[PDB]
């Protein structure tokens, strides 16, 4: 029934369950808790990440949901939200068509949770993973229902989302290697009437300092949800079970400082500032991704980000593997490609967090990428894509604008019409296999349908040329062989991921070029 399991119903397992049930994989997800988080946790979403989001139609919704925060502009230091204001203050375009979609968590989740439900994902929430076994066929997964009830799930895979404290992480002796636990948090989250402390004032960010609370408070476009995040000290003997109902309700009510308004605490939970990073991302039929396999400081937000990046790259492949046109060797790939941006990513956190604490080396600043080439400049040291002969390869990140489709990297953004309607190359990615080729590369439609045939696996093929006739995409700018760094007879294949498989910068005569396609599919799919 299940063919593959996932534990974690936030983020990166919501993820997971969009993009597997978009590729037709039938998924089950259990999430210990009733529903998803009301904590905003992360709130900056990448163009890249925007991009990702799009294939699966989340960006649209999750772009409506955002402009109700758009207002939301000012970062102020207070003593308190109605007392003394201590300190306030306040182009992609050729790139990405995505901007930064800035929206709480708890906005996206639901929009995923939604999504996945609609593409046919099983979630069940109120169910808690006790304990897996696995073998050479499968995993059985213990599951314990919201009456106590347990029951044997039965997965091709398992996809552990389960966080930073993975019990499945660590079932599987899978240690963690950085600069471990930077600080203790705790989110509180409640509910008040904003609108009478604030009047006119909107917020991105409060730092709330007064005798009695220290922390980061947020409120939501609504102005009846808000979230105190604040710090407690381990070597003081202070832990999470000192946050008492009644100690959450002092805090909030010491960081408003008005005590007429009504707070509702919903919840309280622990969150840890902490750079570690999983050894190994795949354990035989096993997948760790998101925080379970990577903890990043939150500075620059990039660990939510790079969790649904982990969830898109394994999705496809996980499609691949379960559909027998890839070689159970491409999951392999998910741990080449993705533990090495986690750890640089990881470590990318730590900079920006030195950064801003203003406690960086000028080193440290030297070290500290652009959030852009951070999350959109990635080139795989290795993976299931195949590298240009003779091409120097790239580091593991670069300036995104600096991109030429080179395997391994972010297949670029050009701009086309199709009957005069706006269209761009990531419009025809994220289904499957496409292969692209240039204005004399009419050939390859024939060298994509040997290849499509030979291996059971689609190929979508789309020439893209500076004219091109009713229903087929224009390159409106002529930009599009120079963008993917091939001349105007060659041809680029893209994994359903939108990342650059494959290329020919020059034509291929006779079937060479269908020999050469599948030769190369073969190599990415493992087969
Ligand atoms: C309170 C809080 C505040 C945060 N604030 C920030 C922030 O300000 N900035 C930032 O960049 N990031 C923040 N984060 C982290 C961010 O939310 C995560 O990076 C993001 O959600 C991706 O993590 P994930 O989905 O992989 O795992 P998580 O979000 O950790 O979710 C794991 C899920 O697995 C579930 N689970 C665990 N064990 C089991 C089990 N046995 N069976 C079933 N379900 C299980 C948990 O209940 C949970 O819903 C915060 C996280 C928390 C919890």
């Amino acid at each position: 029934g299940t063919r593959v399991l996932i534990v974690g119903g936030s983020l990166v397992g919501l993820s997971t369950a969009v993009f597997l049930a978009h590729h037709d994989v039938p998924v089950t997800l259990v999430e210990r808790h009733p529903g998803t988080s009301i904590h905003p946790r992360a709130v900056g979403y990448y163009p890249r990440t925007a991009e990702l989001l799009a294939t699966v139609g989340v960006e649209a919704p999750a772009k409506a949901a955002a402009s109700g925060f758009e207002k939301h502009r000012t970062r102020a230091g207070v003593e308190s939200l109605a007392g003394e204001v201590l300190f306030s203050k306040e182009e992609l375009a050729d790139l990405t068509p995505s901007s930064l979609l800035l929206l709480p968590q708890d906005r996206l989740e639901p929009i995923l949770r939604a999504r996945a439900e609609e593409l046919g994902a099983e979630l069940r929430f109120g169910a808690e993973l006790r304990s897996f076994t696995q073998d050479a066929d499968g995993v059985s997964a213990v599951v314990r229902d919201a009456d106590g009830g347990e029951s044997v799930v039965r997965a091709d895979y398992l996809v552990a989302a389960d966080g930073p404290r993975s019990t499945v992480r660590e079932a599987l002796g899978i240690g963690r290697e950085g600069r471990g636990v930077l600080s203790r948090h705790v989110s509180i989250a409640f509910g008040a009437d904003f609108a009478a402390v604030l009047g006119e004032r909107r917020y991105s960010v409060v730092h709330v300092q007064n005798d009695r609370v220290t922390g980061i408070l947020v409120h939501d476009d609504t102005l009846t949800e808000g979230t105190l995040i604040v710090g407690y000290d381990p070597e003081k003997g202070e832990g999470l079970d000192d946050f008492t109902d009644a100690r959450c309700a002092e805090l909030v009510s010491a960081a408003i400082g008005s005590d007429d308004v009504a707070v509702t605490i919903r919840s309280r939970f622990p969150w840890d500032m902490a750079e570690l990073v999983a050894d190994a991302f795949v354990s035989d039929r096993v997948l760790v991704a998101g925080d379970a396999a990577h903890q990043i400081p939150p500075t620059g937000g990039y660990g939510a980000n790079t969790g649904i990046a982990d969830a898109f790259n394994l999705s496809w492949k996980l499609a691949h593997v379960l559909a027998g046109t890839a070689g159970r060797a491409l999951l392999d790939t998910y741990d080449e490609e993705r533990r090495p941006v986690g750890l640089y990513t990881a470590r990318q956190g730590s900079l920006q967090l030195a950064v801003r604490s203003r406690t960086a080396t000028e080193e440290q600043r030297e070290a500290a990428h652009d959030a852009m080439r951070v999350t959109m400049g990635q080139a795989y040291p290795s993976g299931a894509f195949v590298a240009d002969a003779g091409a120097d390869p790239l580091p593991l990140t670069s300036d995104p604008r600096t991109l030429r489709g080179e395997p391994g990297t972010r297949a670029p953004y050009v701009v086309l019409e199709r009957d005069g309607a706006p269209l761009s190359t990531l419009d025809l990615f994220g289904d499957g296999f496409v292969l692209l080729v240039g204005a004399d590369g009419g050939s390859w439609a024939e060298a994509a349908g040997e290849a499509a045939a030979g291996l059971g696996v689609g190929i979508a093929f789309h020439r893209v040329a500076p004219d091109a006739g009713e229903g087929r995409p224009v390159d409106v700018h002529g930009r599009w062989a120079e963008a993917y760094g091939v001349g105007a007879a060659g041809a680029v294949l893209v994994r359903p991921d939108g990342i650059v498989a494959w290329r020919s910068r020059d034509g291929m005569p006779g079937g060479a070029g269908g020999r050469a396609l599948t030769a190369a599919l073969r190599t990415v799919l493992a087969r």
